[PDB]
């Protein structure tokens, strides 16, 4: 193409001249240019060919300079300045380039995590009410954000006689010089600013060449030159033009560099993908020799053998084409040039036959060199005249072939054509004209005015020394042996000979060096170290051709004819890799039965090569291959989009299934879905090409209202809502605000469009710092936590993450090359390797010890310019730990149109499972390879999901949209649930298909929920969507708030009428940080370490540590430590799997367990589980599974069948016959021992899965009893008939509290009390006690002790005289149940897949193991005993045993409980049963059912303390609800949920028996519980999952889920409005003391603060105030309500007092926080002192400074926190004992009757004090906690 100019020419000193007339002349083409006061020279020309410069200047000497231009590149020419020393051996300059890596990474959660580590970028944005389009924001995107290239000119080591090293840098036109003296370890970091040498934006990626010169003190005159290439990115294309922002689903291609600019923030650099192999040529068969019709199109166009190939200067391609030199135009047509008399059809592939060709760049003629007529042509007419047989004229040579030893020397001297020739092989043509060619074993060169001489003069013999392998001699000391192929490097000039399988250079200076291959001189043990990326060290295969590109990068053909038939790749770096040819299995000479032709249309790795014989590099850098075995000439290309037959192009994202389509310009016009072909957004534009409308797919139109100019106002929400944009002066988009809400506040760094800060409506202020290199450096949120990034650019790059509130420090180590870049992510020892291949692989190496390799294929529809994961390959550190699954697409295309689009999943060769969409009928069909699963999706005229068919005659699923897509309804036969919505898209009506409506009304912020019951809510929002106030039907008002604390997110809930709030904690990352009841001072506290996983919980004198393995990183140990008392949980694990989990106790009676685990080979499956409980070994239980489902077939003795959605659980002995119904619920259960039924229940429903109707038959003799359930207009249990006779009535409050029932088998009624807070305060005549937490506390005479995690510690009545013990293990499961009536047991949780349960059951007082069996819905059936004993399991549709059966099929048991789990009757009272009501356990001495997080009380009916996490998503889905109700007053139902519609693939597959967790590792699990875990329980098994912070992570991420995703389509199942959440917000946010505007930062303790221009000026006195205080770390605690936190101010109290303009009292500031000042005295452990206290102060929050002079300031006021909290502890704590003694309840420490008496009436004993169980000095957070106090005397 054309090529840009750009020099200076100076003169001795360094000036540039004013008047210097450049001239050139080349072909027709003239031009000249005069220099101006600049001294610079700009001129046009034409690239590929050598152009040479005439400079003209009036008293200096008239210089000329010749040039190799680029074929379409800005080339910056050397400096012009207005040859006796000779440097041979020297060391030459050997330069590490290192660029800044290109923006590939972002985030998948902007809102969570902005921070883009590895790149050191910025990842926001801004969601928008009306759409589901959001604003996003990316610093990589902005000018700020410069290019960086490290280059290290020198190591370690200094050669003796270097004085000075010199750098030059050519980027788009610019010229960096720069001289630096001889030092160790010299570098230079290069900064570009994106821009051209006119100053203007260079868009996608570029080039620099980067040159570095070594001068020595032997001669100061010349310097050793290495010229290197660097990639650099250039600016990024902006698509939105929404002040720097980007529409979220609006695109960009960049169609000169190939680069894909996605909204969201994602790059896609397409060229950097694998690289591409096509035929350009050839069609695999053979020619006439007379090439009849050779005079038409390259495609297809028969070929006889092509020998050799050559570039024109016009970007022809000439090819060698045995006969006949045809050549190829850039119009891709063939047209015959010259016929070569001399060839035979015969001697086709014969080697003395062989030809090369060179192109001379001074003229474009074309030379030949025919090695058997001993002679070199030059081509007269490249046009191809008429005699095409005589178009050749002799440059060198007469015909006859000179002896080796020729007096004469072969003609040197004299001319060329007068001369003989040994054998002319290789031809290269230098940039000044010169001809060099091999002849026989010597390099001959052809001067301009036609004189031959010898560059590689040979016979000298006696001056030749052997090949030396590290330094470079002259040309006089080489001998050459067994030359063929010859290059010229377009930017060196240098001369590259392919000599016996090693590539040795030329340079202009006569200086020979070894550039690729291994010669014999060091062969072994020449390098010690082995294999590595450099050609040096790399042994080259049957070389047979080389050619070199315009950017210096060398290209050597290896054919070997049998099995090596490759082309690799040499960088300027020196590093060689596999560019094309992969290793055939078979013999392309040998073996007849064999075809070595394929790949083509695909990656060049992958495809196959044969007997390639030359190669030549196309103007855009594509390489071309003579493939002689194939008879083709084919072309290995950049990967790039190609321009369809409707002029656009076409680029996707197999992750999210779309289809992106650009105009010619790579403007985006449409996304399509890649599975349904459906139009999913349609984008219009300005005639300014600005976007102004995107059209989604329900008819949902976003538009951009624009200026002339192309400038936005604002956004028009498909709602008609109009969301303002307001840009700046600097062209940053400054607000995004609606009529109400400020959704963005945006400042900017200068004109850089760096974001300096972004507030949001809530008024919290985000701060970024960057570096000069626009690189983010420092986050600060207003919680005072800062992440601090550092980056160290050496040989790798290396990123330091840090956290000033956490020891969590992460370090990326960044290391690229040739072949791969190289990610190390490091956590202490704890190292995460990534390995990004340029195959198209992702190889993640985990520290657990698992290896995950996804390989990349091109799309069975997008094509090669989209990478798809269609294989992976697992490896565990196991004997037989190989696994893989594989993803095999396919298409079914009618009249050129996509019809079918085909996915098959399959492990180790097996189909598992199909997905096929059908575009004509939009089907997808989901199907199993065996007839056992089929399932029907239906896609609407929208191309929305709406209907799901399944097989085995269950019922369909459907489901209903409004008219702006949005979910309207969901049906499941005669079950349905539908919404109606307002104008403004809010739910005002659910109407159920039992005829139940909710209306919603809204009001000012506020929103009446009523039922038609008239049972009324009422949810008062904030202007974010959070609740302020919830009111009851009972009229009782719950309020909340949340505001941002000093390292955390404060979320306050406040009972109706009370201060005893519920506290929940939350890091700016949104992990729990502590639990808090202010009721009765209960707190648990949650500590994360190095890891950035669970490290330590602390409640009350209980600590619970977490140990992770110090290189692994894997949970190795769980220890609970509560005084004397330990439990121990260890475990080792095979990668993240456990394979061994021991329990260990310190207590003297407590038995220790062990359970071994194993696997099945290559997979992720339990094959057995041996337990050892008290050193007794128990038998093995063995799993057997269906490797095509993941189905369990067999499970310890017991054998299971599936059929359609029914289960049979089969023994030699009994059988347990499961039968559900269209709605995949229980319908039947039949339990037969012995061939005969010992148990049969059958389950009715009414149209919203209710149960109405249960017939149960318990023993082979009993009668059957019918049970027939009522519900009143709200769902709620109303009466239980006992065959058809009423038994049992429920009646209940307007708040859900059961207010009269029949207690047990009685006839009476009995009323239940409750208070405003909803808490039970009586049943009949009994009292019941809740306490100010929430938690049960008494009923009548039984007493109950709940700890600070709401766990049961103890209960006991000390008027029926029963004690009942209770120990927990560190994940919050029951290890122990101990009485003082003999009773002892302990439990233990074998199932790994089921954590919370009871597998083992271990009796003290008989010392035996029960064994428990549970079904595939986890109901128990089954028992075994270590005694050998057998027991079988009755158990109803909720998981409740109702019977059980002996060995020798005797019911030996039965059970009757009424709805709500009390028992009435009990055939067997002495058999103790373990499980209770609901599968959970039963304690017969409380009347409480224990599951892991909560108790359950079968005498009132409801659970013992409230779920308080209930108000998290209580105002984004409101609905009627109770804390304490269980199962919505509906106890036999399974819970009514969204869940119970199927609209996904996996939960389908679930119902057939599948788990595919089972058979694709990593698939999630399904959860299985009743009762949600507690959170360190579901961390323990999350922990072994890889990490996200760095950028690498979650791309490894992106790769697991898209292989594991398997609807084309996924709705979004949700009835309920989208609210905009935020990383620990639950509630309304109170107003900040650290206001909008405000940046706040605690670092070491130490506090600095800053300010910004929106901040007002009564925030700005605040941070005044704050700025330099001193933060007491750890020493923040709740005293009377208030969210105190202490801070100290060394100094005095006056310059401060000035900027709040007060002396005393208190004063209120326009934000409404109050501000304190006082002069307060204290007496603190006998030490009198006064000091001055400024007090900030809003709702609960406050902030507290004291003033000092002394260097102890900080050490007294820790001192004195200390002990007025230590004040709290004691007071709190006997006042806690004393009213334990008026109560009649037992106390924390034995007293005796004068010591009872003593604390009755004073309320201190006399000797005894209060001390910290958990030392204060390790835990300050327990300071002032009761529950951490233990009274002793002096005697300890
Ligand atoms: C942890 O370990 C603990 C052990 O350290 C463990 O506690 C022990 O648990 C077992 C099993 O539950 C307890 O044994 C039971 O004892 C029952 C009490 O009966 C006593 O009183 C009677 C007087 O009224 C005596 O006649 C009777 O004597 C019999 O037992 C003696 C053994 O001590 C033996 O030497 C005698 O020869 C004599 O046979 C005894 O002293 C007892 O009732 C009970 O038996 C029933 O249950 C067995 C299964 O558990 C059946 O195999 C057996 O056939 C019995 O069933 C019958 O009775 C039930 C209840 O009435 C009915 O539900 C049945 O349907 C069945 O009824 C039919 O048959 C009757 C005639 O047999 C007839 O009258 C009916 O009309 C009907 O036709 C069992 O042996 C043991 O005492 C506990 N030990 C201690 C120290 O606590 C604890 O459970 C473990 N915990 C966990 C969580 O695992
Ligand atoms: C699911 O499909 C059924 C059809 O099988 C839809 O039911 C129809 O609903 C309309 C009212 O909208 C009634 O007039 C028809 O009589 C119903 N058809 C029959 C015979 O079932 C139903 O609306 C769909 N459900 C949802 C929520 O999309
Ligand atoms: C909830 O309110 C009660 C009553 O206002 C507070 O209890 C009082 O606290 C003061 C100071 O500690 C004592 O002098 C009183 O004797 C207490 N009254 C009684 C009878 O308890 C209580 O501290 C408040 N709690 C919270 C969480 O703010
Ligand atoms: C600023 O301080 C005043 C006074 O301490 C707070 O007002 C008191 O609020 C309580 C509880 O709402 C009332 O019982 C008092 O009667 C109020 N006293 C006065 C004199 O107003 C006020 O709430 C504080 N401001 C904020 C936002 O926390
Ligand atoms: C290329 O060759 C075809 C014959 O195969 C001919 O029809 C066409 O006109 C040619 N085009 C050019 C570039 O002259
Ligand atoms: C920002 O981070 C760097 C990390 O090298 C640290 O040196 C610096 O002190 C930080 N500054 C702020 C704003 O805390």
């Amino acid at each position: 193409l054309v090529s840009l100019i750009r020099g200076q020419v100076v003169t001795t000193d360094g000036t540039p001249l004013v008047g210097v007339n450049v001239s050139f002349v080349k072909y027709p083409k003239y031009g000249y240019t005069i220099t101006r006061q600049d001294g610079m020279f700009d001129l046009v020309a034409n690239g590929g060919s050598s152009l040479t410069l005439h400079f003209e200047r009036a008293p200096f000497m008239s210089q000329e300079r010749t040039v190799w231009l680029p074929w379409n590149s800005f080339y910056a020419m050397d400096t012009l300045v207005m040859p006796s020393c000779d440097l041979s051996g020297f060391v030459r300059p050997d330069p590490v380039i290192i660029s800044s890596p290109l923006s590939t990474f972002f985030s998948d959660a902007p809102g969570r995590n902005p921070i883009v580590p590895e790149t050191q970028v910025l990842h926001e944005e801004i969601e928008v009410p009306g759409s589901s389009i959001k604003l996003i924001y990316l610093s990589s995107r902005t000018a700020g954000y410069k290019s960086l290239l490290k280059i290290i000119m020198t190591q370690s080591l200094v050669p003796l006689n270097l004085i000075k090293v010199h750098l030059m840098v050519a980027v788009e036109g610019h010229l960096f010089q720069k001289s630096f003296l001889a030092s160790p370890n010299l570098a230079y970091t290069f900064i570009w600013d994106k821009t051209d040498a006119y100053g203007q934006k260079v868009y996608g990626l570029s080039d620099a060449v980067v040159s570095v010169g070594f001068e020595y003190e032997t001669c100061p005159s010349l310097i050793l030159w290495e010229k290197r290439t660097a990639l650099l990115q250039g600016f990024e294309l902006d698509p939105s033009n929404l002040g720097g922002w980007s529409l979220d689903k609006h695109h960009v291609l960049n169609v000169k560099s190939g680069i894909l600019h996605k909204g969201n923030g994602e790059n896609q650099f397409l060229t950097q993908q694998p690289a591409v192999i096509t035929s350009i040529m050839g069609n695999g068969r053979r020619r006439s020799i007379s090439c009849p019709s050779c005079n038409g199109l390259a495609e297809g166009n028969k070929l006889l053998a092509p020998v050799a190939l050559a570039v024109g200067i016009d970007g022809s391609l000439f090819v060698g084409d045995f006969n006949y030199i045809r050549r190829i135009f850039p119009s891709r047509n063939v047209t015959s040039i010259l016929e070569l008399r001399n060839k035979e059809f015969k001697h086709s592939n014969n080697p003395a036959h062989k030809y090369y060709l060179a192109v001379d760049p001074v003229s474009g003629s074309l030379y030949v060199s025919d090695t058997n007529s001993r002679r070199i042509y030059k081509v007269k007419s490249l046009t191809g005249t008429k005699d095409l047989a005589g178009n050749s004229e002799v440059v060198a040579g007469t015909g006859e072939q000179c002896l080796p030893f020729d007096e004469a020397r072969c003609g040197d001297g004299g001319k060329a054509v007068d001369a003989t020739l040994m054998s002319p092989r290789g031809i290269a043509v230098d940039k000044y004209g010169l001809m060099y060619f091999v002849d026989a074993t010597m390099i001959r060169k052809v001067d301009q005015n036609g004189i031959i001489s010898t560059l590689l003069g040979s016979n000298d013999l006696t001056a030749v020394r052997p090949l030396s392998c590290d330094s470079s001699m002259d040309v006089s000391q080489v001998r050459l042996e067994w030359p063929t192929d010859l290059a010229v490097d377009p930017m060196d000039n240098s001369l590259y000979v392919l000599e016996n399988n090693v590539i040795l250079r030329i340079t202009e200076n006569h200086q020979v060096s070894i550039i690729a291959g291994r010669p014999m001189h060091c062969q072994v043990p020449g390098i010690d170290y082995s294999l590595s990326k450099l050609a040096i060290h790399s042994a080259l295969e049957s070389a047979s051709a080389i050619a070199i590109s315009h950017t210096g990068v060398l290209y050597i053909s290896e054919t070997d004819e049998k099995k090596i038939n490759r082309l690799r790749q040499v960088t300027t770096n020196g590093e060689i890799c596999l560019l094309a040819g992969a290793a055939s299995d078979c013999d392309c000479k040998n073996d007849v039965n064999c075809n070595c032709y394929s790949g083509d249309d695909g990656y060049a790795t992958d495809a196959i090569l044969n007997s390639p014989s030359s190669l030549a590099v196309a103007p855009d850098g594509t390489i071309y291959i003579a493939d002689l075995g194939n008879i083709r000439i084919r072309a290995v290309s950049k990967n790039r989009p190609i321009l369809n037959s409707f002029n656009q192009y076409e680029a996707a994202s197999p992750g999210e299934q779309e289809l992106y389509v650009f105009n010619a310009d790579g403007i985006h016009q449409y996304t399509l879905s890649l599975v349904t072909g459906e139009y999913l957004y349609n984008f219009t534009y300005s005639s300014d090409n600005d976007v102004t409308e995107v059209m989604d797919s329900n008819g949902n139109s976003l538009k951009v209202r624009r200026d002339a100019s192309g400038m936005p106002r604002h956004l028009l929400m498909p709602d008609n809502q109009i969301v303002t944009l307001a840009v700046g002066t600097n062209g940053g988009l400054k607000l995004v605000s609606t009529q109400t809400l400020e959704l963005g506040l945006m400042t900017y760094n200068g004109n850089s469009g760096l974001l300096a800060t972004k507030s949001d409506e809530t008024g919290w202020t985000t701060f970024y710092d960057y570096d000069h290199e626009g690189r983010l450096t420092n986050v600060t949120r207003p919680t005072g936590v800062v992440t601090s990034l550092h980056r160290e650019m050496e040989k790798s790059i290396t990123i330091d993450i840090e956290n000033s509130n956490r020891d969590d420090d992460v370090t990326v180590i960044t290391n690229l090359s040739s072949v791969e870049a190289s990610y190390t992510v490091v956590q202490d020892q704890v190292r995460n390797s990534y390995q990004l291949c340029n195959n198209g692989t992702l190889r993640v190496m985990y520290a657990n010890g698992m290896s995950i390799s996804f390989h990349s294929e091109p799309h069975v529809l997008a094509g090669t310019v989209t990478p798809t994961i269609g294989r992976c390959n697992i490896s565990l550190p196991m004997e037989n730990g190989l696994n893989s699954i594989e993803w095999r697409l396919r298409k079914e295309q009618i009249k050129g149109k996509v019809t079918v689009f085909g996915r098959k999943l399959r492990v180790h060769g097996r189909n598992l499972l199909s997905i096929d969409y059908d575009r004509n009928i939009r089907t997808e069909k989901i199907y199993d390879d065996h007839r056992k699963f089929t399932l029907r999706i239906i896609y609407d005229q929208l191309g929305r999901p709406f209907l799901w068919l399944p097989s085995s005659g269950l019922a369909a699923v459907n489901v209903s949209y409004f008219f702006n897509g949005r979910l309207a309804g969901l049906q499941r036969g005669a079950m349905s649930e539908r919404t109606d919505i307002d104008k403004q898209g809010r739910i005002i009506s659910r109407m159920f298909a039992d005829g139940k409506v909710w209306s919603y009304t809204y009001l000012e912020k506020s929103m009446v929920l009523l039922l038609q019951s008239q049972r009324q809510y009422i949810f008062e929002y904030d202007s974010s969507d959070r609740l302020h106030a919830v009111t009851m039907p009972s009229v009782a008002r719950h309020s909340m708030s949340t505001h941002t604390s000093v390292g955390y997110i404060r979320n306050i809930y406040n009972p109706p009428e009370s201060n005893a709030s519920v506290i929940f904690d939350y890091s700016d990352d949104g992990r729990i940080l502590k639990t808090s009841f202010l009721g009765t001072g209960r707190q648990v506290f949650y500590k994360y370490g190095k890891l950035s996983k669970l490290s330590e919980i602390v409640y009350d004198s209980t600590a619970v540590t977490f140990g992770y393995d110090e290189t692994t990183g894997v949970l190795k140990m769980v220890n609970l430590q509560s005084g004397g008392f330990s439990c121990t949980i260890r475990y080792r694990k095979i990668g993240p799997l456990v394979d061994k989990q021991i329990y260990r106790f310190s207590e003297e009676g407590m038995v220790n367990a062990r359970f071994d685990y194993t696997y099945h080979d290559n997979s992720f499956r339990i094959a057995s589980i041996k337990p050892i409980i008290s050193e007794t070994p128990l038998p093995v239980d063995l799993y057997r599974y269906d490797e095509i489902s993941g189905k369990v077939e067999h499970f310890g003795k017991f054998g299971v069948i599936y059929y359609d959605i029914n289960q049979i659980i089969t023994t030699a002995v009994m059988t347990l016959s499961k039968h559900f119904d269209t709605h995949g619920r229980i319908k039947e259960v039949q339990y037969e021992m012995f061939r005969s039924l010992m148990y049969w229940m059958t389950v009715q429903y009414d149209s919203m899965g209710r149960v109405t109707k249960r017939e149960l038959k318990l023993g082979p003799y009993a009668n059957t009893t019918k049970y027939t359930y009522d519900y009143d207009g709200d769902g709620q249990l109303q009466s239980v008939a006992v065959n058809d006779r009423p038994t049992w009535r429920y009646s209940y409050d307007l708040n859900g509290n059961l207010h009269l029932l029949n207690p047990g088998n009685s006839v009476r009624l009995m009323p239940l009390r409750y208070d405003l807070r909803d808490r039970i305060t009586r049943l009949g005549d009994i009292p019941y006690k809740i306490d100010d937490d929430g938690f049960l506390c008494q009923r009548g005479s039984d007493v109950f002790e709940y700890n600070s995690k709401g766990l049961l510690t103890r209960a006991y009545n000390k008027a029926n005289g029963w004690n009942v013990q209770y120990r927990y293990d560190g994940l919050g499961r029951r290890a122990s149940c101990k009485t003082n009536l003999g009773h002892h047991l302990q439990y233990f949780y074998a199932d790994l897949h089921n954590p919370t349960r009871v597998t083992h059951v271990y009796n003290h007082s008989n010392s035996e193991i029960t064994s428990l069996y549970y079904d595939l819905q986890g109901h128990l059936f089954a028992m075994e005993s270590s005694s050998g004993e057998e027991y079988y399991v009755a158990s109803d549709n909720t998981g409740t045993p109702l019977a059980v059966f002996s060995i020798n099929g005797l019911m030996i048991k039965q059970l009757q409980y009424t709805a709500y789990g009390e028992i009435y009757y009990d055939s067997n009272p002495d058999f103790q049963l373990v499980i209770g009501f609901h599968g959970g356990l039963y304690d017969p001495l409380t009347k409480l059912v224990h599951f892991t997080q909560r108790d359950y009380d079968v005498l009132a009916g409801r659970w013992t303390s409230p779920d308080y996490t209930m108000w998290k998503n209580i105002g984004r889905e409101p609905a009627p609800f109770n804390l304490y109700m269980f199962k919505s007053n509906n106890p036999l139902s399974n819970e009514l949920d969204l869940k119970n519609y199927v609209t996904d693939v996996k939960s389908w597959l679930v119902m057939f028996g599948f788990q595919l967790s089972n058979i694709i590792p990593g698939f999630p699990r399904a959860k299985m519980y009743f009762v949600s875990p507690p959170y360190e329980l579901t961390e323990s098994q999350a922990c072994e999952n890889g990490q996200l912070i760095t950028g690498v992570q979650q791309t490894t991420e992106r790769h697991n889920q898209a292989f594991m995703a398997l609807e084309g389509q996924v709705i979004s199942k949700r009835l309920h409005a989208s609210i905009r959440e935020k990383a620990g917000h639950w509630f309304a946010t109170s107003t900040p003391i650290i206001g909008k505007g405000i940046m706040f930062a605690v670092k070491k303790g130490r506090v600095t603060t800053g300010i910004s221009s929106i901040a007002t000026d009564d925030s700005r006195k605040i941070a005044s105030v704050l700025n330099s205080a001193h933060y007491l770390e750890k020493m923040h605690y709740s005293i009377e309500g208030k969210d105190t936190h202490y801070f100290v101010k060394i100094g005095s109290a006056d310059s401060d007092l000035v900027t709040l303009a007060m002396t005393s009292g208190r004063k209120v500031l326009d934000s409404g926080v109050n501000v304190t000042v006082s002069q307060p005295t204290l007496l603190i452990n006998g030490r009198t002192r006064r000091f001055t206290n400024i007090e900030f102060q809003y709702s609960t929050l406050l902030i507290n400074i004291r003033y000092g002079l002394t260097a102890d300031t900080l050490d007294e006021e820790k001192a004195r926190v200390l002990d007025q909290a230590r004040q709290r502890a004691l007071g709190s704590a006997w006042a806690k004992e004393q009213q334990k003694a008026r109560d009649g309840r037992e106390g924390s420490r034995v007293w005796t009757d004068g010591e009872k008496q003593q604390l009755l009436n004073t309320g201190r004993v006399q000797g005894y004090e209060g001390y910290y169980v958990l030392p204060v000095e390790q835990y300050p957070e327990l300071a002032d906690s009761s529950s951490n106090i233990q009274f002793l005397r002096q005697n300890e």
